[PDB]
């Protein structure tokens, strides 16, 4: 396991536009398009994004050029924040996954704002952490996605995705 099959398990593959677990359009592996709730600028918004009049429908292979890209800019959104950097810089290959995950759902800022977990996780607490991570929005909305993610950041092992 790596953080692009890790993410494809949890965001599927759709190559329609579809709305996401918040009502949103989104495509491809989890893509936010807008929030905006109009079709026609989720259109706009994705035939910037592919460079060509799609009438919302990608390629397998633009889906994954817009994954490779997404998974880049969380990793560069953890790296120039300081409050995320020295908590990512501090953990194992495999948590460090699970930290991209966060930060590829709900946003740099967002992530950057669970302050006692972050320190829980920096200090390698790590029941302590899963149960602070779960006082959460994000673990009431989405507990599947967000119980494999605490599990991965309390055993530092892939065995949430094992069976998948």
């Amino acid at each position: 396991m790596n953080i692009f099959e890790m993410l494809r398990i949890d965001e599927g593959l759709r190559l329609k536009i579809y709305k996401d677990t918040e009502g949103y359009y989104t495509i491809g592996i989890g893509h936010l398009l807008t929030k905006s709730p109009s079709l026609n600028a989720a259109k706009s918004e994705l035939d910037k994004a592919i460079g060509r009049n799609c009438n919302g429908v990608i390629t397998k292979d633009e889906a994954e050029k817009l994954f490779n890209q997404d998974v880049d800019a969380a990793v560069r959104g953890i790296l120039r924040n300081a409050k995320l950097k020295p908590v990512y810089d501090s953990l194992d290959a495999v948590r460090r996954c699970a930290a991209i995950n966060m930060v590829f759902q709900m946003g740099e800022t967002g992530v950057a704002g669970f302050t006692n977990s972050l320190r829980m996780l920096q200090q390698k607490r790590w029941d302590e952490a899963a149960v602070n991570l779960a006082k959460s929005r994000w673990y009431n909305q989405t507990p599947n996605r967000a119980k494999r993610v605490i599990t991965t950041f309390r055993t530092g092992t892939w065995d949430a995705y094992k069976n998948l």
